[PDB]
């Protein structure tokens, strides 16, 4: 089984005060 | 199976205060 | 079984205060 | 001329991703 | 002229992400 | 002329990833 660029971004992330996950499964974020 | 490029920006991304997941699946995001 | 690539940046991330996960399991993250 | 309390919590703030001006008068804020 | 506790929290703060300004006069703030 | 504690916490601050400023009056903040 194939996962592939789940997330993407081709251009400048001026910041993140939160939480970029790309593949979350379980638990806790407090971003 | 195959998942690709769940998600994408092709340009800037200012902020993010919140979440971008790209795939989430279980428990908790206070984003 | 394979995953690639799950978070991607192609250009210039100016911060983070946050929580880039790449893959998220168990457990807590107060980014 | 007499300004007091302008702005006031007498509780627990989660957060701010925003702002909390107590008094503006000129210029700019983006958040 | 008197100004006073213009912003005031009687309690715990959890973050500040943004701009908790207690007077602003000008210029600029990208919080 | 008298400013007296234009900003104020009673309280346990967590974090500031931002600007707490007390008094701005010009130039720039990237907080």
């Amino acid at each position: 089984v194939h996962h592939q660029k789940l997330v993407f971004f081709a251009e400048d992330v001026g910041s993140n005060k939160g939480a970029i996950i790309g593949l979350m499964v379980g638990g806790v974020v407090i971003a």
